[PDB]
């Protein structure tokens, strides 16, 4: 409903992600449409001690009023692509899936973390392993990489349908078994 604000990926170029989210402000500006979009956010974001550097390329996250008025004007977006969608208009992202997206975004600061015990032994690339501390936190991933001497292991998440890996503290993920 317009009344509420979801959340929807938009299609971009990797590279010039920066610039969509740009253009939307000014879009926004010289129309002075600040009904129809909302705030936008980007995967890209990432913590001050590491940056993920575009955590999904072309894909970006941002909220908006739908409507008839609101999809054309979205979709006029300049170096837009379009948006993620099954039929026409793009969905809506489930809160849970952006759980990760808006606590790595700064949109949502928690604590929960005080369960500082390092994971070792049964860990082999290909194995399972599940994340337990950080912005994606109960996450299921599989060892891709494994780096000792730092006790690291880079895990690949299934995130919107696509695989991709992430840096995380041994510490910080579980081997299951």
């Amino acid at each position: 409903g317009a009344m509420k604000k979801k959340w929807y990926i938009v299609l971009t170029m990797s590279g010039y992600e920066e610039k969509v989210k740009e253009n939307i402000e000014k879009k926004v500006e010289a129309t002075g449409i600040k009904n129809l979009v909302g705030r936008i956010v980007i995967p890209i974001r990432g913590g001050q001690r590491r940056k993920s550097e575009k955590l999904f390329p072309g894909y970006v996250f941002v909220e908006m009023i739908m409507n008839d008025e609101a999809y054309n004007f979205v979709r006029s977006v300049p170096y837009v692509m379009g948006f993620v969608s099954s039929g026409g208009q793009p969905v809506p992202v489930k809160d849970r899936e952006m759980r990760p997206i808006l606590r790595l975004a700064g949109l949502e600061e928690y604590e929960e973390k005080k369960k500082p015990v390092k994971v070792e032994l049964g860990f082999k690339v290909g194995d399972m392993v599940k994340i337990i501390s950080g912005p994606f936190e109960d996450f299921a991933g599989v060892i891709k990489e494994i780096d000792p001497e730092r006790q690291e292991l880079k895990v690949n998440v299934t995130i919107f349908g696509r695989e991709t890996p992430v840096v995380l503290h041994v510490s910080e993920v579980e081997k299951i078994e």
